[PDB]
């Protein structure tokens, strides 16, 4: 209940209040994945963990110190959270090494072959270390997709936010960054993961919560949500869909 | 010799001669349409052009600017020249407005409500107003890659390169997407496309230039390219692909 806490959190976009008041409280070292139909507040609520968005109402505590206080610096906390979404995560521009190597240098003002060495270590890790100087351009959508996670974990965060990172991929790509995702959860790493792939939530996350209309409806274990769902909406999204 | 000049162009990846001597000459307002199989430098080519890459031998004069010249100002041309990728065109952490003011506020320091009313009235050129405030990952192909142009119309260029625009797109995005370029060759701006969409090389192109390994095996206006190809290479090419 230490790395994340969320209070009350509501947010508006003009008339549609799209998190609707919702409580969640995440341990240092748990995956917890978010699930729940189009429309959810489901990356609202990612991109306020982020600090991508401002909310509305509520509260939200990261790594111990609060968003909207007047002392809080929130580019030191910008820097702790990594996030990975369903598109667009690389500079097409750069080379696949240029792009994991520029906010380390940028924002943690690291020395270059500092940071490239740890670069090759990330993409080493990830099964990509023979394309540190390829074009995105060359790169496969599950490959791509890897990489936007090396680029994430370079500015060696404590939470990994991920917002249906195998969503516009095809079938033959998807396990390909589960699995990076997958071995991230062995290591102890802080994870929110928005998905609908269900045999990761349940292979891997330590808690699902289903999201429904900018509630927070139903959550609990893998097993005990998916297997014995009891909110209707819940039995109604899970008998269409993975 | 106008818009975009190059001269025995030369590029190598190590032992790789990528490039093998590029002669192009692009007048103002002419739309080239490059085409070719995988790994003719196509790409490449494109990177040069926007100072992305160096290059190895050879002479590019962008509107009279020599890039090696020593008293050229890079980034006066940078600014210049713009370019749109097969994919990751967008910045996925923020909104639709932001992604298309970033640069010019940046570069050419205009204040927010200036650059805002630019961006609004390119969104509105390309159909897309109403996403102004929407998140990328909220968009379709079609869309996705409209912004795209609009990002890189912000910044007010006399060069638009587009590397395979429409390539990663499902078959019914490809549309909308090209009509917007069709109305920028319209409108007199000088393209650089590498794209294997006929009807609209036949319809808006001046030239089509044949790549294959490291050349430009053959060029001409794209009904004589297409429908009286002379080298073996490019009917074979053609052939294979459509
Ligand atoms: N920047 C924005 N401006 C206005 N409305 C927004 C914005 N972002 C989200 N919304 C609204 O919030 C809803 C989208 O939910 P999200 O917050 O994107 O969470 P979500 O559950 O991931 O959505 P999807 O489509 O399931 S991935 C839509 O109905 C939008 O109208
Ligand atoms: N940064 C790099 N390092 C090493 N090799 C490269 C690099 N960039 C390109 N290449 C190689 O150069 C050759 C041509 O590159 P491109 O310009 O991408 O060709 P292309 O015509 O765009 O090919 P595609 O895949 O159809 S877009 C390919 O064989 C690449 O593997
Ligand atoms: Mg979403």
């Amino acid at each position: 209940l230490q790395m994340i806490d969320v209070h009350q959190l509501k947010k508006s976009f003009g008339s549609l209040e799209v998190l609707k008041g919702i409580n969640v409280h995440i341990r240092e070292g748990e995956v917890v994945v978010v699930i729940g139909p189009s429309g959810s507040g489901k990356s609202t609520f990612l991109r306020c963990l982020n600090l991508l968005e401002d909310f509305d109402e509520g509260e939200i505590i990261i790594d111990g110190i609060n968003l909207k206080a007047k002392d809080t610096n929130l580019n030191k906390v910008r820097e702790e959270v990594g996030m990975v979404f369903q598109r667009f995560n690389l500079f097409p521009h750069m080379t696949v090494l240029n792009n994991i190597t520029l906010a380390p240098m940028k924002v943690r003002k690291w020395p270059r072959e500092k940071a490239e060495a740890k670069a090759m270590e990330l993409l080493d890790k990830v099964g990509l270390k023979d394309k540190a100087h390829a074009y995105p351009d060359s790169l496969s959508g599950g490959q791509a997709q890897r990489v936007a996670i090396a680029r994430a974990l370079a500015m060696e965060p404590k939470i990994m936010l991920f917002d249906e990172p195998t969503s516009a991929l095809d079938p033959e790509m998807v396990g390909e960054v589960l699995s990076v995702m997958k071995q991230l959860a062995n290591e102890g790493m802080t994870m929110v993961v928005v998905t609908h792939e269900m045999g990761f939530a349940r292979e891997v996350g330590d808690r699902v919560l289903f999201m429904d209309g900018g509630y927070i409806i139903e959550e609990g274990k893998p097993e005990d949500l998916f297997d014995r769902p009891q909110h209707e909406r819940t039995k109604a999204f899970l008998s269409k869909v993975f």
